[PDB]
């Protein structure tokens, strides 16, 4: 560890990533070449196995800014994971493990980012979940730090405020939060949008704050070593020119996010002493000094691994890595009225029970969503996460506990409110993660609160959403039944819940939950059939009764699941959907197209007065939806 | 101005409030009682006339706590706006003017509020507005003040920082922020989720930061002097007890949500004097020392009319009061390839040179959007606003910029990112106010950036949306068209813009822009009729001739906004939808069923690679659609 490694290295960094996105002729050169010197001495920190990038003490490193993917490349090629220099030349294109932002499914990539804000969020979640770790594996087990590194761009993001107001409620003396101060964003001169005094702002929120120059090796180093023995998250405000190292082109905007152009390369590479005639050239001393990660990973991994074996804590932490579902006794809700966020609410109790690693909480809702964890305590001694009136970075935290690997973590708000996460919540399916979306007040069902508070296109907007499915249970039972799926599916899912009580079910008569829609009601030579949701199925059962008593057989389809109906066969479609078919949903659903003839909706926001009085308003009644189903 | 006089003041707020809440049994107490002594001494400040909420350098208030509604409709009352006794008994109860939260259609409302975080963005913007119509009137009509009134709610939400960081950066020494601090949210103690420093963190976005004791007079009185003479925005923390005056309920988190009960209201009337076996009272002193705001505001009122005819600036404000939207030349683009974010930027120029209230920015994206309005300066002396990186903030200053009264603004970043905002676009769509939103890079077509970045859902969303139009044009022509049914329409507007360049369209055959879908290609007993909208139309023109020439006969729809094809009679839609109908997006757009019999999509997240390999990777491409709809 000396001047000259550093530098080469440093540069190793910035040509590799200059070249990489010279050859896509597509990426941002900016960002990278101003890291570079950062991530040269970060590299002697952290604590990694890159033959091994899911050792659970691992320290998780973050880039928030993930247009900077460039350098996240070049420096998991050079430190020994599994992606090629090949790889690196196919940055941006079709179907490479190299993509224009990061994504999980490259090896090494802690979570995936893109939208700013999102991983100064995720950040703090790795730095909560580490905290949560350490209540049940013990700090001879977890031990690790999380360091993220972000930008200007990062910090404007709201999300980027949430965060780290918890973060330093809850002292994460784990989380190291690094600054790319270089003044400049896409419009220019970040003065034109942003002059806060940095440092007292994190200051108000219980960090520690230094303040760096981020081209100098010793002072990073310094800071780095500070950092580590904070007793308060900290953050390293690193004044960095963009594009260092590329001469004319060095604090432009210009290098924000096109490549530096081939003649700007040559004379970068020759006032550092490269070649300027060869691309992707990985000098010696480099390589040799990124690549002994590999022996250090290996050895570190090794004596962890050593501690778990004397560990109380072995038999546990293989329940927490190898759940089994398949054992949950669940609540029998057969015959039973209740409101869903109800039935919701018990069997996140009967989850927290036989999950040790299932936990989670609401945004300021508890009471109202149901989602206390009862006599299980608040985190981080317990259960139950307080997460404030944070929706979004709610959702962005416990997307990471869900990557930590050892949660099984739950997001909880009104429905209209998931608006608020929804960014976040993009990227738990993007991953494909199992985190568990929990939305009550589904619907004007909601009442007095009015139209602010009564959703209308949110099951739109969450159906259309792939990876992602979005359960919406008429009663406790078809609740249970979406709990099971979810817990075995690859994707994350929503709960879509009731505030006010409904009516229990009789039993499936063809088909269940899993198939998304199943027959409740079936008629041979069924002239229609209606097909609801939630809390408009009991409407649809009535309104079949009286139009059976008015002389037309009728089938009717309890749909709790959009998307799995999606995916079932031609024949058994074919078997629910006879004759004419009306949707029937307190949600403007245009999607119901998909499955119906006609469809029975809410097309306006909804109103503020009794639930009774609203859904009357709206047309929710047997005696309208037999008129509309009539036609006249 | 004394103490008895405030006390009985604060006391009718009370318990009018109270006793709507109990009658409804349904609302929010707790705050009310809580700001009761603020806004008695508030209303001696307040300029603002009853009689006429429209009058244009009127102070702005918003109640960012919207639950705190009860309290805004009892003070509307008692000052003389047309807001009756009669209206507050009917709290919360359908089609009344007193819904659960504050919405523009009752008289005195500001700015629709409930969803927390966004009125203090509201009150920013409103703030902003005000020194942009100063600069355009003179401070000799334009002085007024924004007073807002929060929660701890609204400031753990990101949007508020972003927001206040945006009032410090320009000096907003016209705003004021009135924080209840009374230490309970729905979970309880606020401690549970926050305890940031909040005065360093104000401090820190440039604020001027007073703290006091809410319930006593004076101090209340002091702060709101010192406040009105700051030289930078300014806070007032002003400690309360939530519920104050209701007894066994005072501190109280049961006191939030929940009517106070009967036996409490009767104890708290006991208490202040009041007779507890009466409700809707309003004592004699309270209601004459109230309803002086009419006298005043009138007089207040008559005197700036007095400046404005003196002024220099009198034919300016007519034009801003009355745009002449018909009288604009457009860019003629027939025939001319171009992107639709290009377009765009072209016509936004176009309407900024004509009109003198039209103004906006991008989210740190001006260049990427192609929405800077060249020559025309820098917010405030000039018109282009860089908001940074908060999107959410954004929209909810220009949606008060929109309720200020005399500006059109827009909001812009990529559509991906509207994510971000959808909340705050949603309250712009809930009241129905002129605010445009530009989205570009649509789809798939942005190609390298990768799946973070390619919209796939949000098209769903926005046509879900209610009262808010989502424009997705082909070509500039469409591009035109669409500004001009926006301009004119009752609701907001979204543009949803190609990064890529897109092929200029032939001449409508039948219909136009203005009937959402319109035929580009018409043939006789048509076989199949090829719908798409934005980027894929030429795709469908394209696909159409190869099926003509293999002996099918054709029509082309293009559907630039789906909204209103909605609302066209059934002959127009007959004539248009022949045969089988294939509906062709580059987005995952199940809503097309409602017009198409197929749907050819995207049903999964995109792909980082050059845009031609990811168009050809998710089907769109003349070859793959043709054997589409051939089914083989
Ligand atoms: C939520 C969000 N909004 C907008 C963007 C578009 N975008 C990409 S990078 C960037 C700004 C970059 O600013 P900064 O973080 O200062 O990066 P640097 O210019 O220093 O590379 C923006 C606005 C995004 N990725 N995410
Ligand atoms: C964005 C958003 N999230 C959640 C809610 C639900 N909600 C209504 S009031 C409230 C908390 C109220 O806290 P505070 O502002 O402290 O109000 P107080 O208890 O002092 O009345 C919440 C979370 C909301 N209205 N908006
Ligand atoms: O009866 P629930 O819907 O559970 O309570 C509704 C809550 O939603 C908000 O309006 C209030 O904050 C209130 O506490
Ligand atoms: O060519 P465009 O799409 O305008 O630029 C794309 C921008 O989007 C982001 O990835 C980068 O920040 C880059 O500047
Ligand atoms: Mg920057
Ligand atoms: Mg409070």
């Amino acid at each position: 560890m000396n001047i000259q490694i550093l530098q080469e290295q440093a540069n190793t960094l910035r040509f590799l990533s200059a070249d990489m996105v010279q050859k896509a002729n597509s990426g941002h050169p900016g960002a990278p070449l101003g890291l570079a010197d950062i991530l040269s001495v970060l590299s002697y920190h952290l604590k990694h196995n890159p033959k091994n990038p899911t050792w659970l003490n691992r320290d998780r490193l973050v880039f928030s800014g993930g247009h900077a993917s460039a350098l996240l490349y070049s420096f998991l090629h050079l430190s020994g994971y599994d992606l090629s220099l090949e790889d690196l030349k196919n940055f941006r294109q079709l179907h490479s493990k190299t993509p224009g932002h990061p994504e999980i499914s490259t090896l090494g990539v802690e979570i995936a980012t893109g939208p700013l804000g999102q991983g100064v969020a995720n950040a703090v979640g790795f730095a909560m979940a580490a905290k949560k770790a350490q209540n049940l594996l013990g700090s001879d087990l977890i031990d690790h730090k999380i360091y993220c590194l972000c930008g200007d761009g990062d910090l404007q993001e709201g999300i980027s405020y949430e965060a780290c107001s918890l973060a330093g409620l809850h002292k994460l003396d784990n989380f190291i939060l690094i600054y790319d101060s270089n003044n400049i964003s896409i419009e220019g001169d970040v003065g034109l949008a942003f002059n806060e005094n940095v440092k007292m702002r994190f200051e108000a929120q219980g960090f520690e704050v230094l303040s760096i120059n981020g081209h100098d090796y010793e002072e990073i180093n310094k800071a780095l070593e500070q950092a580590k023995k904070s007793t308060k998250p900290c953050l390293i405000i690193a004044k960095t020119t963009i594009a260092k190292g590329a001469g004319e082109l060095e604090g432009s905007h210009k290098s924000h996010g096109a490549p530096l152009g081939e003649e700007v390369i040559k004379k970068a590479k020759e006032q550092a002493g490269f070649d300027p005639n060869i691309s992707f050239h990985i000098p010696q001393a480099s390589k040799i000094r990124f690549e002994s990660a590999v022996e250090l990973g290996d050895l570190e991994e090794a004596k962890w691994k050593d501690k778990l074996e004397k560990s109380a804590k072995k038999e546990l932490l293989e329940r927490l890595l190898n759940p089994d579902f398949n054992k949950i006794a669940y609540p029998d809700f057969k015959g039973k009225d209740l409101a869903t966020r109800d039935s919701n609410g018990e069997i996140l109790n009967v989850l927290a029970k036989n999950l040790e690693g299932f936990l989670g909480g609401s945004a300021d809702l508890g009471p109202s969503n149901k989602t206390e964890l009862h006599s299980m305590g608040d985190f981080v001694e317990g259960k139950n996460i307080h997460f404030g009136i944070r929706e979004h970075a709610m959702a962005a935290i416990n997307n990471a506990f869900a990557r930590y690997g050892i949660f099984l973590p739950f997001s909880a708000t009104f429905f209209i409110f998931s608006e608020y996460l929804k960014p976040a919540a993009r990227i738990a399916a993007l991953m494909k993660i199992k985190h568990f979306f929990i939305f009550t007040h589904d619907s004007i069902g909601v009442g007095e609160d009015g139209p602010t508070h009564q959703p209308i296109e949110q099951l739109s907007t969450f159906r259309a959403m792939p990876n992602f499915l979005t359960f919406r249970p008429a009663d406790g039972v078809e609740n249970v039944k979406a709990w099971q799926i979810a817990l075995n599916a690859d994707i994350p899912s929503a709960f879509v819940l009731s505030r006010q009580k409904l009516k229990a079910l009789n039993e499936p008569v063809f088909g269940d939950v899993k198939n998304g829609a199943y027959l409740l009601k079936e008629s041979k030579e069924a002239k229609f059939t209606l097909l609801a949701s939630g809390s408009e199925v009991w409407l649809c059962l009535e309104s079949a009764n009286e139009l059976e008593k008015q002389g037309f057989a009728c089938n009717v389809v309890s749909m709790p699941c959009f998307e799995l109906f999606e995916k079932q066969d031609k024949a058994y479609q074919e078997r629910l959907l006879k004759g004419e078919v009306i949707g029937v949903e307190a949600a403007h659903s245009n999607e119901l197209y998909k499955f119906c003839h006609k469809v029975y909706g809410i097309e306006s926001f909804g109103e503020s007065g009794k639930d009774k009085d609203v859904f009357e308003r709206f047309g929710f009644s047997v005696s309208k939806l037999v008129n509309f189903i009539l036609s006249k």
